């Protein structure tokens, strides 16, 4: 798994075209969203992660949580970021990350899966505002 | 080398604190910049790239150029993105990419090297608007 973390003043998105033929179905008010003072986590689930989706998900929860704690973000957004795992594996892992971050106490947002998505972001530019992490099954 | 390419409606930046003790010196009007209808290329120069800085630079020029041509971007911005090469190697490669993109005919912008930098970007969200490339010495 590869993760890119951006600590943002704001993040706003709008769903554009399907990237899968059978994407996640969505309601009209899921087509656009916005969060402020937010750690945006772009997650790329890789074929290697199919080896242990649970371990990888728990490592991602922990890594994302740590960074959010260090930068004092109460808000986290999980964004899928298109050697990649099958969509079912990617979807499973993404939902596990999202639910784990919710159990941790964050206000968590997520993007619909299977679409090209336009977005605006403002990265804060402090020393920890743009990080990446690589996570592999042990 | 790892490259992330975002095809953006706009990209605007402002230099914040030094990340190196001895960063690239800059004039007051280099502290902030903005481009529109622009392919933003974040480039991470890795220790492996020290093996052949020329080859890696020419491969990056070519990969970035191809994408810019495919998405019809006339404007390209080269952004450094913090296992990493020594700063002198990273600086050399970044300037070689920048100069090559200029020789190709693009309107090219670049960020000062050695700073944390705040930025705003709006990614277009079409199928080719967010790509990544890995480039290794042969």
């Amino acid at each position: 798994m590869r993760v890119l973390l951006i600590h943002a003043d704001y993040f706003e998105y709008e769903v554009k075209d399907k990237a899968l033929k059978n994407p996640e179905p969505i309601s009209e008010d899921m087509k656009r969203g916005r969060m402020e003072e937010v750690l945006v986590a772009w997650i790329s689930v890789e074929k290697v992660d199919e080896k242990n989706p649970e371990e990888v998900s728990l490592k991602a929860i922990e890594e994302i949580s740590k960074v959010a704690e260090q930068v004092k973000a109460e808000n986290v957004f999980v964004a899928p970021w298109a050697e990649l795992a099958k969509p079912s594996v990617a979807m499973d892992i993404l939902n596990r990350v999202y639910q784990g971050l919710k159990e941790r106490g964050f206000n968590v947002g997520k993007a619909p899966f299977g679409y090209y998505i336009a977005y605006k972001i403002s990265c804060k530019g402090h020393p920890l505002a743009e990080l990446s992490r690589t996570i592999v099954p042990e």
